[PDB]
């Protein structure tokens, strides 16, 4: 029993992290096969960052500009291209630690583990969620850019996030590993607004199912509701709409606990209106929306990798 914010083991990803230096700038790169992936803002000086033209900057650059260290060990760049906001540096050696991997683009609400890195070296690992406003509430300092978010599927590592930018509000913006930004953010030094951060309703319901499983039941109410009535109340508290797709994803947790999805909705409806009244759920005073239905099953069923 017990329920913690839990990351996947990071060993397989650690072996793919390298330092990328171009001129003065230094950040992190992902070495899979004979390709190194990093943010393209690596080629910018302080001047360029205000209003970069990446085509015009990348035109003047050649293979030999890019210093790549994998440990205390030089890697030879024998080619480079630009795919959106990501630089792909072809290297003369394939990574012998390359695990089974794929590149996926995640929806808002989906969680992933982040391996925070500086100068190509792992600092630590934490769980994140892609927010409805397409930001993430991560923990990143200068030179963190090129740190990746991942999910493990027994043997296979799914890379879904590369870190590119912090917004003045202190939340974070990045791309998938094809270099397309989550949300409408750009790799440029200008003030960018995130928008309304909403609560991932289906993730909250998942966390309440986790609570009941760990014998935390006080919030179970004596009322029920419909999906439409719940949504009308939810959206007034800036909670994301609950869909039929979301109800079906919660099926396994509904089966395990013997509490219909719509009953759990009704308990959450009451919590929104009445508040927690100083009470905690799984040792938390707020409602948590950064555990997926699959995160809860994984941690409660005991899935290994």
């Amino acid at each position: 029993s017990g329920f913690r914010k839990m990351a996947f083991p990071s060993g397989k990803v650690e072996g793919c992290m390298v330092q990328v230096t171009c001129g003065t700038t230094t950040l992190n790169g992902l070495w899979l096969d004979d390709v190194v992936y990093c943010p393209r803002h690596v080629i910018c000086t302080s001047e360029d960052m205000l209003n970069p033209n990446y085509e015009d900057l990348l035109i003047r650059k050649s293979n030999h500009n890019f210093l790549v260290q994998a440990g205390n060990v030089q890697l030879r760049v024998i080619g480079h291209s630009m795919q959106n906001c990501v630089l792909k540096l072809k290297v003369d050696t394939a990574n012998p630690k390359t695990p089974k991997y794929k590149f996926v683009r995640i929806q808002p609400g989906q969680t992933f583990s982040v391996l925070a890195c500086y100068n190509g070296s792992p600092s630590g690992v934490y769980q994140c969620a892609m927010r409805p406003n397409f930001t993430i509430k991560g923990s990143f300092l200068n030179g963190s850019c090129g740190s990746v978010g991942f999910n493990i599927d027994y043997d296979c590592v799914s890379f879904c996030y590369m870190h590119h930018m912090e917004l003045p509000t202190g939340v974070h913006a990045g791309t998938d590993l094809e270099g397309n930004f989550y949300g409408p953010f750009v790799d440029r030094q200008t003030a960018q607004a995130a928008g309304t951060d909403t609560t991932i309703t289906v993730n909250v319901l998942a966390w309440l199912y986790a609570a009941v499983i760990n014998g935390d039941r006080w919030f179970l109410n004596r009322f029920t509701t419909t999906l439409n009535d719940f949504n009308l109340v939810a959206m007034k508290y800036n909670y994301e709409p609950l869909t039929q797709d979301h109800v079906d994803i919660l099926g396994p947790l509904s089966a395990q606990t013997g509490i219909a999805v719509l009953d759990m909705c009704a308990s959450l409806k009451e919590l929104l209106q009445n508040g927690m009244n100083g009470r905690t759920i799984l040792g938390s005073a707020l409602l948590e929306d950064e555990f997926t239905p699959f995160d809860v099953v994984r941690q409660c069923s005991g899935v290994t990798f």
